[PDB]
């Protein structure tokens, strides 16, 4: 299923909702992993929050500037940390004459404004904020408590367990990556301004690795997963200038994207909104995390996989510690829990 590898949307029924873990088996079924990027939009009556007019307080302890350099369609992105500020102090600097969004009639528009400017007046991201916006009686798609197999890493062996808060403003960005250890990952729009994305399929991603090595080669030689330093950006019209196949999709408020293991990602913000996000993980994650290439050079996420083929794959413990477990990954094949389907 999905020859094509294009990005799909699904809209699940309240029953087929309330079972996270069941319905991403679900959507893996219909081949929704092939294109490393899915939409799901949730039914009109479930809300994770009753109200945004109470949040005004929250503290974002390290907000980044975010500096651009670079030329036709190549970029680096550097971080300069400034001091902790508040959500209203934040939505005020936002919505600013000097940082709010320019006038626009159609999407293509934008994406042709931001292209253009990203390295003109460097705007101010509220990332990595350590927090949740969901209500505690909340017991469907709670990203603070999502109970996937990853918390057998948090029971005896900075948390990718726990939930992320992201305040945007117009022209933020982040770069192309794969998820730490090649994880899943959801992100939900709480409200504001789109959210824009670009994605290469998981079958592809070597492809996108060698593109960006031949642009890159001193970062290549200092670091083999330097992708993973989260600091290069590579437009669209590069990509479709040397072949490689990719997607979009813009994502709006009150709807969950899901990236998947070995799924390249990057994008945009078109102005002021507030995402959730953190990490889970499937069985048929468990063969991604033993073969990620990791950063060498700092420190790093590192994830011990140990305790993982111990559990789910007892048989292998014994040929996987002397090195041995040659196991070759198919990208295109669904999670063992999608038999059902
Ligand atoms: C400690 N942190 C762990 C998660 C790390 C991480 C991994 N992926 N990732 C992102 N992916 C998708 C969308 C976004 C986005 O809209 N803003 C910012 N970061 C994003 C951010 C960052 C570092
Ligand atoms: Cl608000
Ligand atoms: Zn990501
Ligand atoms: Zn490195």
């Amino acid at each position: 299923l999905n020859p094509s590898a294009r990005i799909m949307t699904f809209y699940p029924t309240m029953e087929e909702f309330r079972n996270f873990s069941r319905y991403i088996a679900y959507i893996e079924s219909q081949g929704a992993h092939r294109a490393g990027l899915a939409k799901v939009v949730p039914p009109k009556e479930w809300k994770p929050r009753a109200s945004y007019d109470d949040i005004d307080d929250l503290v974002i302890p390290a907000p980044i500037q975010q500096l651009v350099t670079g030329q036709s369609g190549l970029f680096t992105q550097y971080n300069i940390q400034k001091k902790a500020m508040t959500v209203r102090e934040f939505r005020k600097i936002a919505n600013s004459d000097k940082y709010c969004t320019p006038r626009y009639s159609e999407f293509e528009e934008l994406e042709r404004k931001y292209w253009k400017n990203l390295t003109f007046n460097p705007p101010i991201y509220g990332a990595d904020v350590n927090g949740t916006l969901y209500e505690k009686h909340v017991d469907e798609w709670n990203i603070g408590r999502l109970r996937t197999i990853l918390d057998l890493v948090e029971k005896e062996s900075e948390g990718v367990n726990t939930p992320y808060l992201y305040f945007g403003m117009w022209k933020t960005s982040f770069a192309w990556h794969t998820e730490d250890m090649d994880l899943y990952s959801i992100n939900y729009l709480h409200f504001g301004e789109p959210k824009s994305w670009y994605s290469v399929p998981p079958e592809h991603g070597k492809r996108l690795e060698r593109l960006a090595k031949g642009f890159f080669p001193g970062s290549a030689q200092s670091c083999e997963a330097f992708l993973r330093h989260k600091m290069t950006l590579i437009s669209p019209l590069m990509l479709k200038k040397y072949g490689i196949p990719f997607d979009k999709v813009t994502q709006e408020a009150g709807e969950f994207m899901i990236t998947f293991p070995y799924g390249y990602h990057a994008g945009f913000n078109h102005g002021f909104n507030c995402a959730e996000s953190t990490n889970f993980a499937t069985r048929r994650w468990i063969e991604y995390g033993k073969q990620a290439v990791l950063c060498s050079c700092r420190d790093m996420v590192k994830i011990s996989m140990d305790v993982f083929v111990r559990k789910f794959q007892p048989e292998r413990y014994k040929l996987w510690k002397a090195g041995k477990d040659n196991t070759v990954i198919d990208h295109t094949l669904p999670t063992p829990e999608a038999a059902e389907f």
